[PDB]
């Protein structure tokens, strides 16, 4: 039996959507049990309320120590000008103390994210990588596995570092379905290494 | 006639004696007005009560929204596993509206780092530079201008990509003398650009 | 000169290498946003070739391109670079690498330090089309470019509707996995505006 | 066959460049590390040279390697692969670039999909050393590698009180702006881990 967190920060419901994707392809693994939790919010409330922030999310609210609890863990988080979100960056600060007792060392760990334009996509997910290290996490990216990486004949999220949507700078774009496809393979993808090394 | 921002977060002080450095360097060059102010601590009272956070900087709290008030700005931060510190992420998080206007695009930009080991410096470094490209800013690396880069025959703080200091994992080391040089000469050629361009 | 302040002229190199042509076309776009600067020089030119015969020539590699080829050496001679390059797996082209690794000489003696340089791209499928571009930055880092990034200033990088290259960083195009994708109006838009962008500055510095 | 189930090894490349031996002292560290590790056999090969006779012999490039050299195909022959290569400007070598530019083929196959790979470099005076490895990794995730950094895992990485390589991303050796320096014994050590981890993690995949 092994325990995969997917862990996300989601504003305005694109990551929220890709994270259920990436669930329902981990969870096709017999013997993976999948979890799926968030970040808490960080934003001052009047801010927050002004920018159309969303509170409908059922996934339950994650605290920086229970990451040691599962054997893989998925990130998720909408790019902040190329780099993680400051959600999850202030959350994944609180992790000093697994740090310092090795507590997530060779864990297996995959990442996805999104973007108004499809900017900064790429660094979001590989300077997610960067503190992965520091934890001594065991890098998971999913190469060209998916098929639908090949196909550059409309606008569509995904790379080879990890799944990814585009929701346009309005936010109006909801994930394709050739991004969540992309998703489901990633979820599924790290789930078979997770069990194998468990 | 140029203003430059030193914008640094520093909990254990040095980063903030890295910062005079810089602006030290960066007085050097006649018509250039250089301040020095800090971002607004996110932590938890108790947990920064609790971590030893210190409370006797001099530097004003900087707001989002006054980095368009200057000609160039020099951003420094401890790293936070290979990115740049929660404290800073949250506070350049809320510079979208900065962002929607062009108000950053075209400006100097450079950034210098502390860390504890020496591990994550540059890549502190270089994924500020991603949200500074995001922004359209001029960004300025030091390369082996600095001549104490050479010079490896002790631990010592400094890159291509700007300087740094070295705190030990227990942060009793300081910052040296030829890490302060490195960080004034950083300030100096931070200012000779931005001053030219004006 | 009695009565006379010598009017230097800024000098751009757009430096590239293309296989199949896509960086090629890319490169004069960039060259036709530089010399929009007035001021400005411009210059196109290549890296060598560093594949062998055979190999080149079983992958169909383009021959017919008319710009000059480089050496290491002159990079000196130019006020500001833009470089431009395929990826390959999400870094710079070997062929690039291996002309950037004979500037050892120039980086010595401190030969770029403070010039201008900025970078463009292209891939086959949008993968690695950033990296490509940022871990070329790390070499300019270490030779003390001035590095010049396009941020969102071309309007073309908001509109999402369509399969298209540009990023914040540098243009870039999609060539398709066949190569069989041309650059299109908006990707060469992007790459006109990151030329005059970087030659207005690199006129600017000088 | 009646009542066996056949016990297969794990295998190991240790897959480098050295110009001036740092990198071949570090990969022989990184093959005994992975040595420890029962079941896993272990192989060190080197890339190509590519530099042109002249401009290698000013150099003064080194030609005692025993490691035979290896072939791009011959990389889907192992579980897992550590590449190491000095630094070019923040990069890795144009020899390892060139040598990787050449596993097209493979990656269209899938050939290298899903294996094990790490990654250890060294530079003269210590910077750029970290974007070395992790824009290998770049190259690696195109290739559906699974990458392996060390984390804090070597206890040594904690040690600032002199000079020493070894990063979270993998083990680093400081060879000094004239080369001078060889790896010193904590430097060594890392590089030992990072074998052994990596052989673990290989054997464990299989
Ligand atoms: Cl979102
Ligand atoms: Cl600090
Ligand atoms: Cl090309
Ligand atoms: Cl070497």
């Amino acid at each position: 039996m092994a325990k995969i967190l997917v862990l996300y920060y989601s504003m305005y419901g694109h990551i929220e959507t890709l994270a259920g994707a990436i669930a329902e392809g981990a969870r096709k693994v017999s013997g993976v049990d999948v979890t799926i939790k968030r970040v808490p919010e960080t934003m001052p409330a009047e801010a927050f309320a002004k920018a159309g922030g969303k509170t409908n999310q059922q996934a339950p609210v994650a605290t920086p120590h229970e990451l040691a609890d599962y054997d893989g863990i998925i990130f998720g988080t909408p790019t902040r000008f190329g780099n993680m979100s400051g959600q999850m960056r202030t959350f994944l600060d609180q992790t000093g103390g697994l740090w310092a007792s090795g507590a997530l060392y060779g864990k297996v760990a995959s990442v996805f994210a999104s973007t108004g334009t499809g900017g900064g996509q790429e660094h979001t997910i590989t300077s997610t990588w960067t503190t992965l290290a520091h934890h001594g996490f065991i890098i998971v990216p999913i190469g060209y596995g998916a098929k639908e990486l090949f196909d550059v004949s409309q606008t569509r999220g995904g790379t080879p570092y990890g799944a990814t949507t585009i929701a346009g700078g309005d936010g109006s774009r909801q994930p394709s379905a050739e991004e969540l496809a992309i998703a489901r393979f990633q979820g599924e993808h790290v789930a078979k290494i997770t069990a194998k090394l468990k």
